């Protein structure tokens, strides 16, 4: 390895403060994204599931819930401080990885119903929170990506058009 301490200081800080800032805007209400025919709704440390329906931006709520469309993508924890996260990066920028586990074992292969969530900045100076895309990556694993303005405050997560 050949790296200085400031480099690690900001890497570590970015992971820490990024998560705390995510939780601060998500605290407001849940987020939702219509991925073609399916809708994925993520809440501030409650659960992550996919249901059919529509949303009225005016009110910010779905048409009605759905007890027949049983789905589970993963269940987070209220004690976010205890949950460990990771700081990876891509050609676009750095991001925080949130693996939401506590899923059932998929009989297909014998793997957990967890999901990988990536927190990226949307290159926006303001706004609430929204998702970009969400889909199945493995037999029992899904991948989801959100774009929020507040992550751009962290130098490493700061998009070039913040």
């Amino acid at each position: 390895g050949a790296s200085n301490s400031e480099k690690t200081a900001l890497l570590t800080k970015t992971l820490n403060q990024g998560v705390k800032t995510i939780f601060d805007k998500l605290n407001e209400r849940c987020i939702f994204y219509q991925a073609g025919f399916w809708i994925y709704e993520y809440c501030p440390g409650i659960e992550f599931v996919q249901f059919h329906g529509r949303v009225n931006t005016k009110t910010g709520e779905i048409v009605n819930r759905d007890e027949s469309l049983v789905y589970r993508l993963g269940k987070p924890k209220a004690n976010v401080e205890e949950r460990e996260f990771e700081l990876l990066y891509d050609d676009v920028g750095y991001y925080i990885s949130e693996i939401i586990g506590s899923g059932d074992i998929c009989d297909v292969t014998g793997a957990e119903r967890m999901v990988e969530i990536q927190y990226v900045c949307g290159g926006s100076n303001s706004g609430p929170s929204t998702i970009q895309w969400v889909r199945e990556t493995k037999i029992c694993v899904y991948e989801a990506q959100v774009t929020i303005p507040e992550l751009c405050n962290l130098e490493l997560l700061a998009k070039n058009e913040d």
